[PDB]
C-alpha cells in the first residue's frame, strides 16, 4: 500500500512545519519510506519540528557551503541507516538568496558576492550533494530538487530567478552523472507556497499578491498557495518507481499555470 | 494497496500486444484498475489480443472519425461500467498518418486530404474523446494522451510531427475544459518503442536513405538518454502513464511528461 | 542604400490597408524591393488598396485551397517579374478560422470540417506555397510567415492556437526543404495588431478577454506595445527578408515587445 | 546606405582577430558605425589587433570583475565619444570558465570558486555592464550579448552551460531595466566558431560535421560573418519590437533533431 515502501530517502531543507521539505517528509513516511533528515544552522529547533513527523528519523547537520560537512555526509548517512544499506532517494529542498537580490531592491544593485552566495546554495549545491550521495545510492534510485519556473522574468524574484535557471542547467548535468549509477535526477517546479522563505521574499507585496492571484486564475485546476501536499505528492511520485524513464527533467506541480497565458 | 485500485479507466488504442496501449492496460490492471477498452476496425482480432490481459474488460467499438460512435460513446461506457458509476481515467493512445505524409515520401507531396485525416485521428480526436467522456468522469480524474516530442523537426516523421504539435496545443485547451470537472489532462511523450506503427515506418519503404536516418535517430535515444533507452520495453512508458492516471501527480495538467530516458534534455 | 535593394519579393495577405501584409509591402518598397502581390477572392477591391502603396506591383489571384492556383503560381509569377529573374523572398501573411473555432464558441463544439479548413489555410498553405515558389527562388532567399505565440493556451484564440502550433511545426520542415535551395524559412510571432481578422475573433464575453490580453501585452512588454502600429512587425519581417539574418532558419523571431519573455 | 550609419556602439571581447567580437566590430564599421572598444588583460596586444579593423577606434580597458573599471566606464566612454554624445549600442562578447569546469574534467570536481568566477564574468557581467552603460544610452538603443544554447546538456561545455543558462535569465531582467531607457536587450545564440576560447575547451572537426549536418542551411565554423551580421541586425532599427529575447544564429541547427 506504500508508494515508497522500503525506500531509504535523504530529505534536506526542513526549517519549519511549513517547509515543503517537511511535507515531502511527512508524505514519504506515510508511504512507507525510511528517512534521514538534514538541517542547517538551527538544529536545535529543527530537531524538534521533525519530532512532529509521523515517525522518527535521524537528523544530520548539513551546511551545503561547508566542505567538511559534504566530505563527511556520506559517512554520517551510512552510520545512520546501517552499513550495508544505501539511499534510494535524495531530496534537495534547499534555497537561499540575500535580501539585496530580491524584493524591491534594484536588480542592478545586488553585489556579485551576494548573488554568488545565492547561486552557491540554491544551484551549485544540487551538484555537490549529488557528488556526496551517489556513491551510496542504489540503482533505480532518484534525486529530486525543488524548482520555481524561471523561463520568464518577473518582479521580486529577481536574482533567485537566475539561480533557478542555473539550477535547471545543473540538473541536466547531474542526470548525466547520476545515470552512471542507474539513478535519476529531476526537479519539481512548484507553484507559490506560503513558507518561511516565501515570507522573506518581500510595493513588492503588491506584486507578489498579483502573481499569486494570477496562478490560481491561470491554473485550470486552481492553485492553493496554502497547501503543500500536491507538491509533496509530486516529489514522492518522482522518488518512486512510477516515473522510471524520466531524468534531467522538470515536472511542473503548479496547477498547470505555466501552460496558460491568461 | 494498488496504485490504481478501484479506479475505472477507459483505454483506447490496442491493436496488437505490442501496442503501447496494451502495456498501459496491463500495468493498470496489475495495479487494481477496472478497464473499459475501445478498439477500431478489427474488433474481432482486437478481442483476441485483449483476451491476453490479466483481467476481463469490455471492448467497445470507437472510430474517432465516426460521429455516431462518439455520440453514443458515453452511453455505451455507462452501460458497461453500470449506471451511477463514472470513469476516473481516460487514455488516448491513437495515431494515424497516411504513407504520403511520412517516411521516404517528400514532405511537400502529401496532399492536404491525407494530412487532414492524420490530424483528425491524431490530434482533433483528443478533444472529441474529451468532449464525449468528460461528462461521465469523476473529480480527481485524469485524461492522458500519447505524444512524440515535435519541438524539433527530424527525418521521416514529417507530417506526423505536425500532428503531434497540434496534439500538444489541443491538450492545453482540453485541460481548460477538463478543469471544470476537476479533471486533469496531460500527454506522455514516449521515446521510440517497437510497435506495429513504429516498425512500419522503419521497415516502411525504407531500405533507402530514410532507412539509415531513422535507425540513426532511434539509436541516438539510447546514446543521449542519461539512463539508457530500450526500444523493446514499453513498460517504462506504461508506468509513466499509470503515474498520471493516479493521484500522485495531482497538480499537473495541460502538460507533457517525458518518458524517454531523459534524451530530450541532452544535445549529445 | 535600401535594406531590400534589388530584391524581388512576393507578398501574400493584403485585404485592407490595416493588413499586416500591407504594411510589410509598404516598408519593403520603401527599402527598395520589387514586389509581386497575391490576393484572395476580392481582387478588384484589393487592387484599389494596393494602389495606395508607394509603387506598382503585379497582383495575382491566389486561393491557397485551390490546387490550380498553386499549380500555376510559379509560371504566373515568372511572367510578372520577367525572364531570367527569380524571387528572393516570400511572405506568407495568411490566416483563417471559422467562427466556430474562435471567441465564445465552446472549444469542443467546433466540427473538424471547420477546424480543418482553418488549419489548411493557416498552416498547411505555408508548405504548399513554399512548394510552389522554392523552384523559382535564389540561393540566399528568404521565406517568412506570420505567427502568434501558441506555446500556451488562452481565451478566445481557441482552434487558431492549434493552427499556429501546427504552423510552427510546418515551418521547421519547410526550412529542411528550403535549405536545399539555400533558402531560409522563418516565422514572425507578432503581438496583437488591430486588423480585419483581429476584428472577427469575437462577435457580440470574448471581446472583454481580448481587451484584457491587449492591455496585459503593453504591460508585460519591457518596451511597451501599441496594437495600432503594424510598422515594428513590418520592419521585423523585412529584417528576415534581408541578408542581415543569414544564419537563422526554421525559427521564430518574436516581434511582440518582449512580452513573451515576462510572466508579469 | 549603411545599416548602422551614425550610431555609436561599444564593443567588448576582442582578444584576437578570430574573436566573434572582432568580426562584429568589422561588420559594424563597414555599416557606418562609430565604435568604442573595450579590452581585457592583453591591452597592448589587443590594440595591435584592433588596428586591423577597417576604421580606427578608441580602446578602453575593462575587466568586468573590477568594480573600479565598471565605476569609471561611463565617464571614460563619454570622454571618447565627446560630451553630449551617448551610445546607441552595446555589445557583450565576453566569457570565461576555468579549465576545471570544462572538457573531460569531471563535472563534480569543479570547485565553486572556479564556477563562481565563470558565472561572474560570463553571466553577472552582462547585468553589471548594462548598469554602467544604460545611463549613457540613447532611446532606441540596443544591448546584445553572446549565447550558446544551454537548454540541453552536452559533453565538454560542462559548467559554462550553466553560466549560459544564468546569462539567459539575466538578459530577461536586463530587458526590464533597459525598457525604462527605451533600450532593447537581446542575445545571439551562435553556432560553433573557431576562436581562442573555443580552442581552450580541449573531435574539433567532428563537431563542425555534426552542426553543418543538422543545420538546414549548413554551418561554417571558420566564418563568423553570419554571426556578426546577426548582432548588427539587433543593433539596427530593424528589430524594434524584440527584447529580453534570443536570436539563434546557428544555421537552424537548434530547430532540428537530426
Ligand atoms: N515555497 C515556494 O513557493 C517554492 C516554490 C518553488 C520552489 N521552492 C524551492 O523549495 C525549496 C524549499 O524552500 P521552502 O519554500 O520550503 O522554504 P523554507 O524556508 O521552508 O526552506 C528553505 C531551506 O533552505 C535551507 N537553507 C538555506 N541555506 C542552507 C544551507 N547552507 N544549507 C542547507 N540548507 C539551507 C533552509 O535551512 C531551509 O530549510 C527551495 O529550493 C525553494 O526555492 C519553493
Ligand atoms: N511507438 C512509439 O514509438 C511511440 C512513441 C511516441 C508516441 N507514440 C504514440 O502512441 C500512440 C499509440 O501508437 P503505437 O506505437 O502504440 O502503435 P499502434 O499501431 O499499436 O497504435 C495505433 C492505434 O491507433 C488506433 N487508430 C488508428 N485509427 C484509429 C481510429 N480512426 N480510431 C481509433 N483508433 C485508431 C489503431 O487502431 C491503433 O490501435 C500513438 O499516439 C503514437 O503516435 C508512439
Ligand atoms: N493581427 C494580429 O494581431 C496578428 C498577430 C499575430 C499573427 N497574425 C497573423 O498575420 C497574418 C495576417 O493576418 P492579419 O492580422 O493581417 O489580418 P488580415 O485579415 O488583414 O489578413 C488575413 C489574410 O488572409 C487571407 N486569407 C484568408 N483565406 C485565404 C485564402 N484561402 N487564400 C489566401 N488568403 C486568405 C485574407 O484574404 C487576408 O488577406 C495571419 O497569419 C495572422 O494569423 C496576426
Ligand atoms: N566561438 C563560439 O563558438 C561561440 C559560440 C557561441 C557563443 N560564444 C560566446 O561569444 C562570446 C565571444 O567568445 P569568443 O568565441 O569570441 O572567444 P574569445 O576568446 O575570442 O573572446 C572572449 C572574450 O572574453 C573576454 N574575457 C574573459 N574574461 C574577461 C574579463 N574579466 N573581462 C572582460 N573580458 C573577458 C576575453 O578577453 C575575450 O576577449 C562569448 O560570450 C562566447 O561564450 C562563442
Ligand atoms: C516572485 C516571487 C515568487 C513567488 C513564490 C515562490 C517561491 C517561494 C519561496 C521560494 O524559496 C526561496 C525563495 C528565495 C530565496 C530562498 C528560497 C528558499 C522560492 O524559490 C519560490
Ligand atoms: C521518424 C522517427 C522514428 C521514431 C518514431 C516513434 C513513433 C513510432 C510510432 C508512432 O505512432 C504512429 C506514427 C505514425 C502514424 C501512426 C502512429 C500510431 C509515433 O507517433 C512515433
Ligand atoms: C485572445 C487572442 C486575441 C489576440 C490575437 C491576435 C491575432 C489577431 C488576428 C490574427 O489573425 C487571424 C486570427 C484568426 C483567424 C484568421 C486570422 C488571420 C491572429 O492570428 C492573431
Ligand atoms: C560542447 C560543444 C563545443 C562548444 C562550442 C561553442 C563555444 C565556443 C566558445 C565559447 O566561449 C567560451 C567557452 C568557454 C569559456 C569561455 C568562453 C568565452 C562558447 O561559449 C561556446
Ligand atoms: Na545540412
Amino acid at each position: 500500500t506504500g508508494l515508497l515502501d522500503g525506500k531509504r530517502i535523504l530529505v534536506s531543507g526542513i526549517i519549519t512545519d511549513s517547509s515543503i521539505a517537511f511535507h515531502i517528509a511527512r508524505v514519504a513516511q506515510e508511504q512507507g519510506a525510511q528517512l534521514v533528515l538534514t538541517g542547517f544552522d538551527r538544529l536545535r529547533l529543527i530537531q524538534r519540528i521533525t519530532d512532529r513527523l509521523p515517525a522518527k528519523a535521524p537528523l544530520l547537520e548539513l551546511d551545503v557551503q561547508n566542505e567538511e560537512h559534504l566530505a563527511s555526509l556520506a559517512g554520517r548517512v551510512t552510520e545512520a541507516i546501517g552499513a550495508g544499506n544505501k539511499l534510494d532517494g535524495v531530496v534537495h529542498s534547499i534555497g537561499f538568496m540575500p535580501q539585496t537580490g530580491m524584493g524591491i531592491n534594484p536588480f542592478f544593485d545586488a553585489p556579485y558576492a551576494d548573488v554568488s552566495k545565492g547561486i552557491h546554495i540554491s544551484a551549485y549545491s544540487y551538484a555537490s550533494m549529488a557528488k556526496a550521495l551517489l556513491p551510496i545510492m542504489n540503482p533505480g534510485g532518484s534525486i529530486v530538487g525543488m524548482d520555481f519556473d524561471p523561463s520568464r522574468a518577473m518582479p521580486a524574484y529577481n536574482w533567485m530567478t537566475v539561480a533557478k535557471s542555473a539550477l535547471e542547467s545543473v540538473n541536466r548535468f547531474v542526470a548525466r552523472e547520476a545515470g552512471k549509477y542507474g539513478v535519476r535526477s529531476n526537479l519539481v517546479a512548484a507553484g507559490p507556497i506560503r513558507t518561511l522563505a516565501m515570507s522573506a521574499i518581500a510595493e513588492a507585496g503588491a506584486q507578489i499578491q498579483l502573481l499569486e492571484e494570477g496562478w490560481d486564475q491561470r491554473a485550470p485546476i486552481g492553485w492553493n498557495m496554502k497547501d503543500a501536499t500536491p507538491v509533496a505528492k509530486t516529489v514522492c511520485a518522482l522518488l518512486s518507481d512510477w516515473l522510471p524513464a524520466t531524468t534531467g527533467d522538470i515536472i511542473y506541480a503548479d496547477g498547470g499555470a505555466h501552460t496558460q497565458l491568461l
